[PDB]
């Protein structure tokens, strides 16, 4: 690998990361109250859990993964149509909702992630948005339209379980706090030296909540002990974001996680990031505050948070450090 992709010594993955046997696998077809309670325990203690029997068609999951892998198999001449000015876009504001290929890294010891990313908005689905999506493969738009609607449906169910668990009214997040739905498809090609590379560096998701679909190993969670998140192809991995951490006044944990590279086989993952518009104000939910539970963050601009989050990776919570109070 070129030196571009060489991570700093302290950020490199150990070669023998154990399976996380205490990662909660939550069956959404249990009784309502049991689902609320198990989800609540997972959010308070871990911030990362898998959902099964989640009501999203397994057939559609397999079809979306097929069309995403078909996309990354396309020749250079097709992929160039998604590279503004002949190169991949950067994860910086303004973050546009039209489909683009992205490159990602850290600017500390500057290095690149061993990863290609397709990203686009998904909400609301209109003709203009879908017309900005990939033209090839032919089925991408119709498959990923159905997927994004279904994934949102599931995400809003999970948020309402979360509302019940916290004692917030149902629909608390069904507003400006869940307005942006970015779908990222990540392609990790084989890496000849996995010891010095990362598919994705350690991070909280900056948004509210993320659903991640995987069928191969590579996802790891920090619990300074890293563990491997068992890939269940028919499950979704639920990652609680830094925004939900702030809004719950740290009653919920955020998921700190990373992706390691593989020397022999490639990997494709699908991540749906739901969260606020860049115009939102984020603060601890007033309904939960008291003299016993005083706010640990002052109100802040999501845009202003966005800029720090995407640029400064000196600390996992660099984005929210300026707004910490008490
Ligand atoms: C490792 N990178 C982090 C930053 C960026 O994330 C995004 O692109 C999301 C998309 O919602 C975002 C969240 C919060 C603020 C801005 C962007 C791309 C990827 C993600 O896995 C998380
Ligand atoms: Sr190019
Ligand atoms: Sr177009
Ligand atoms: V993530």
């Amino acid at each position: 690998v070129s030196e571009s992709f060489v991570a700093p010594l302290e950020k490199r993955a150990e070669n023998d990361v154990p399976l996380g046997n205490d990662v909660p696998i939550i069956d959404l077809q249990q009784d309502h109250l049991v689902v609320v309670q198990q989800i609540t325990k997972a959010c308070q203690d871990f911030g990362l859990f898998q959902v099964i029997n989640h009501g999203l068609p397994e057939k559609l999951m397999a079809e979306t993964m097929d069309v995403c892998k078909e996309f990354f198999a396309l020749p250079a001449e097709e992929k160039e149509k998604l590279q503004p000015k002949g190169e991949p876009a950067k994860f910086e504001l303004p973050l546009e909702q039209k489909a683009k290929l992205y490159v990602e890294g850290e600017q500390l010891e500057a290095f690149l992630y061993w990863k290609d990313t397709l990203a686009h908005g998904c909400h609301p689905l209109d003709e203009e948005l879908v017309n900005s999506w990939p033209e090839k493969p032919a089925t991408y738009r119709e498959v990923v339209a159905k997927y994004s609607v279904e994934v949102r449906k599931l995400t809003m169910r999970i948020l309402d379980y979360i509302c019940e668990g916290l004692g917030l009214k149902l629909g608390y997040f069904d507003n400006e706090l869940s307005q942006i739905q970015m779908m990222l498809t990540n392609y990790y090609p084989p890496c000849p030296d996995p010891s010095s590379t990362l598919g994705s560096g350690g991070h909280y998701d900056g948004n509210l909540i993320t659903l991640l679909q995987q069928n191969l190993p590579g996802l790891q969670q920090l619990i300074a002990k890293w563990i491997a998140v068992e890939p269940i192809p028919t499950a979704f991995v639920v990652n609680l974001g830094l925004t939900l951490k702030v809004i719950t006044n740290e009653k919920f944990e955020g998921s700190i996680h990373r992706v390691v590279t593989n020397p022999t086989r490639d990997r494709v993952s699908i991540a749906t990031f739901i969260g606020p518009d860049y115009s939102c104000t984020i603060e601890p939910a007033k309904e939960l505050l008291s003299q016993d539970n005083p706010p640990l963050y002052k109100p802040y601009s999501y845009a202003e948070f966005g800029e720090i989050y995407l640029s400064d990776k000196s600390d996992y919570d660099a984005g929210v450090k300026p707004y910490k109070i008490n």
